[PDB]
């Protein structure tokens, strides 16, 4: 079971919007980078430039930069053996969660780092995200965790003390 | 070509328990039910399982692992026998579960028509990219919703989403 | 929900050696044609024939006529919507074993109808099969229920009371 | 066994050239029409999308990408919806896009037809390894075209490729 | 081409409890152990998933949903991860648990290789179909056992079975 | 980001006909040996099976069952352990045995790096639709043969088909 090279391959997902979000997820690198068991990360917010974009993020963009943006996440999963995702409670993600229902069509592992700044609201998670995660590591009190994390198995951890919405 | 009878199976994805997303759901459901093209309409919330092994169900609570499994099997069996998807997607709040599924429903190769409603006209019209792009067909629920009713789901013609600003 | 037409595309898994299994599934087929969510049901030994064979079942046979026929099966769990295998829990059945994992794969429904001749024996299930199957309806006490079902959206009916093996 | 309702979905794949190959298609349709097994054909060629945005749009010639998008996935929409493919295959010109949708569906598992065709019925027989061992039934055109009025698309008996030489 | 670092990655498969069949399984790892072409292996049986909420854990009994969704979960996994799967295949006593993975396997598209075992030579030499066509490399283990220490896991090399009689 | 070892693992599909052909293939082991990127390389032409019961055996000639299963296996198994695919695609003599294996590795959702090849630079550009939109990054054999060493094969990055008419 010992893995003679590492093999873990991750598709670290997330959003990029805020600072708080840019703040884990650069974290989030520094963690994972520190995993003997990862030999690569793919991280798609590190792009493609179309030489007839005269462009701006969130505004109207090339169906040419589209398809190939597009593309180099399904790439990055297709790649990948497990999806990691800085997943925000407070603000959800749609990005995100496709990414997660994809990877389980394809029956990789998916590992769900939540984060939330309101401990405050019942802890409460869509039942698509909760069964369809096979990890889950809280990252408001486990983040540290992915330093660690035996990524050439991904050992299962089922989504419990979550009402189901 | 013409089809010699209904093959199109329909996946109804949509956020619930909000008034005005059961109000669209229903509407839908009405909707389709007119099409000629449809052989089957599946809507998650419909049904249910029920766990004889649960208290006292908390819709929202807890939740047994039993109905767990089983209330996410039928939503997966219900991709898994449908030809395509069709999502009431609100532009508001954003439905992660509508989007897991939009996501495993491309990763099938599967057709998504995707329908946003947003209840402020006047806000920002952007979408995310693994929405805008994994999606085959829009139709705008606050101006063609009634389109879902002439629809051809035999053969769901793609509809590339435009328009929108991407982030 | 109601269906406009039948959409039930069944793979019926199941042995087909002795007398027993023979008669499950001819009861099976009997039950099945009368279920009203049911468009067109498939059973693997309704065969090829390699006009190059000079054979006998369980011998040795042509490449050709082991290929054509497998890939009938293949066919056949393709075309469906779901599979039904008569399951047989006294003498295990590897190949309806191999076609409801290769199902599981293809994320399609799978109904267990097991059987046994041995109630004295604790109810014991592999874990693969007792996670894997979707559906679990008793071939000893509820064979029945199979005229009933509805194949149009295959409730789920997780297996429970199994010893896991 | 006998199905209560056709249930073959036919992708019918097809290169769109010469007279030759659209009269083949024609005749395809015509057959496929008469056979009682079958629920619905979807042939590529037949609609089409329109890119408004697109000016004076041919054939061969530069497309949108937009338009590009649209058309395969409509493509890919029909091999999902499809049970199974029917392929038009010209043996004197190969078409990339035939064997490109023939290995699409093999990798989703679904059953191809392969419905050879040659102008010289005498040259060798030869047929590329991935074709010959990827599809699951061949009907020679040339000869059994008229088969595909009754074969059985409800379940797609197998005939492995043989009397081909492999390369 | 030879490879720049080991790139194969097994899923082992096979019957436990059974003392003949624990033999093989600590055999077979020692083998694959010593092959240069194998980067990773994972035996399902090795650690487990701890459900801190299940009182005596019956290794044979009941056992709770949350332990058994992660337990099959983890073989899942391991499958996902693999690039091949090498299956400890008992003739005599067959499990249903390993030929659930092997169609899994092969669903995905992934090469199996089969290690059949028999305390039985004198007894008929004979395979279900879907195994004998599923599986891709046979490599007898009651006469072969060691080549799993020099089989090249970075290409698979496929050997179809061969010599047994079908059902 | 940057990799820790190398995790490329290339599927270099290629017509293996004219002396052309193969010397591109040549050349193309060469460029890929050269690149850090690159963990293991299967080129479908490097090995074989060779089947006893068979005599004789000639390329292009009638071949057994067996020897075809395995070799149209070991190229599946190649297409499976590979984490993209790298295609010397011949733009004069289309090879559907290159197509199918696009086909069959974009409906895995895997990436394809084609590399088209021209004897006549000058003649028109033109492309099949499905090749056009089912490839994921082109690198121009005649001009840019050489960035085969360099491109990062970690994460290949997307270069959508451009300036080629479509059909
Ligand atoms: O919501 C964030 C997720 O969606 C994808 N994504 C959304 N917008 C993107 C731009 Se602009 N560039 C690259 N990837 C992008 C990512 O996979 C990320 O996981
Ligand atoms: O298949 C995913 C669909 O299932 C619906 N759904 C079904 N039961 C649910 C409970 Se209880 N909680 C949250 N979402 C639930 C989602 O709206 C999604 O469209
Ligand atoms: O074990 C029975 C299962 O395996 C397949 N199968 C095994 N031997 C077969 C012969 Se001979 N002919 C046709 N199908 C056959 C079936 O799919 C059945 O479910
Ligand atoms: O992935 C399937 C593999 O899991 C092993 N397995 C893991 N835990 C198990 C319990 Se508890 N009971 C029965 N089988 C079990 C199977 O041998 C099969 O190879
Ligand atoms: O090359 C033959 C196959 O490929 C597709 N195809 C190639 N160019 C196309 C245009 Se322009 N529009 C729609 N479909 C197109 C077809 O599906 C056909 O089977
Ligand atoms: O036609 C080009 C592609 O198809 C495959 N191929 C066709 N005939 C073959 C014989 Se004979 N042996 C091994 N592979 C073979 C190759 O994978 C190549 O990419």
């Amino acid at each position: 079971m010992k893995a003679v090279v590492p093999t873990g391959k991750i598709y670290l997902g997330s959003p990029f919007y805020s600072d708080a979000q840019r703040e884990r997820a650069a974290k989030a690198k520094e963690l994972l980078a520190k995993n003997p068991s990862i030999a690569h990360v793919f991280f798609p917010f590190d792009g493609f430039t179309d030489p007839d974009e005269k462009p701006e993020i969130g505004g109207i963009r090339s169906m040419v930069w589209r398809d190939a943006t597009y593309q180099n996440d399904l790439t990055g999963i297709s790649n990948a053996t497990c999806g990691v995702f800085l997943y925000d409670m407070d603000q959800l993600d749609d990005g995100s969660a496709f990414e997660i229902g994809f990877m389980r069509a394809m029956h990789k592992p998916v590992i769900l780092v939540p984060f939330t700044e309101h401990p405050e609201k019942e802890k409460k998670m869509n039942l698509m995200i909760a069964q369809g995660v096979t990890t889950i590591i809280d990252g408001n009190t486990e983040f540290e965790k992915l330093a660690d994390y035996n990524f050439n198995e991904c050992p299962s951890n089922p989504v419990r003390g979550y009402g189901i919405y």
